[PDB]
Formats: structure tokens, C-alpha cells, sequence
């Protein structure tokens, strides 16, 4: 009976500092090669890595993902897996959460 609206977060250090921002009514065009994104689907979190994400941003995102899983929401299964997804190699369990997916994007 679980009803899950997925949440997409962009993790970026381009701005100067590092923030994870939740992306309202997200779509595929919100994803970008330069950044890492977290797609929280409740029973797992996809860790989506853009083609041109740097190591510094990836590590920052990894910390936010591990920190994030504590704070929001509380009362959440500690064995929630983080699943690595690389840009252009997204599995159907990932793309299935988007209203529309263009497989020729990028």
C-alpha cells in the first residue's frame, strides 16, 4: 500500500559551496552532466553520476546522501541501499520514475 512520489536532489559544488537542493516536479531535463543527483525512491536511493562530475562533487554528494538518510525522514530503515547509476547507462528501475524518458538525450 506504499504510495511513493520520488524526490530528486541535485548535488553541486559549481556555485562555490556544496548544497543538495530538492528539485520540484523534476524531469529528465533537470539532470545534467556536471553534477551528481540523488533519486530517493524510499526503498533505495539512486546515486546518479553525470559524465563530467568531478571527484570532489561526487564525494560531497556521497556525504550528503549518507547524512540525508539520517535527517529526512526519521524512522527510516538504516539498510536503505544507495545504487550507483552512471549517466547514459540508467537501468529501467531508474528511468521508470520519470514521467518521460528520452533515451537519445546527451
Amino acid at each position: 500500500n506504499l504510495v511513493i512520489t520520488p524526490r530528486l536532489f541535485e548535488c553541486s559544488n559549481k556555485t562555490g559551496r556544496f548544497l543538495a537542493t530538492e528539485i520540484p516536479d523534476f524531469n529528465q531535463d533537470d539532470l545534467e552532466e556536471d553534477d551528481v543527483f540523488l533519486l530517493d525512491v524510499w526503498d533505495q536511493v539512486f546515486f546518479w553520476i553525470g559524465k563530467h562530475a568531478n571527484e570532489e562533487e561526487k564525494k560531497a554528494a556521497a556525504t550528503t546522501a549518507q547524512e540525508y538518510l539520517k535527517t529526512h525522514p526519521s524512522g527510516r530503515d538504516p539498510e536503505t541501499p544507495i545504487i550507483v547509476v552512471k549517466q547514459g547507462h540508467e537501468p529501467p528501475t531508474f528511468t521508470g520514475w520519470f514521467l518521460a524518458w528520452d533515451p537519445f538525450k546527451w
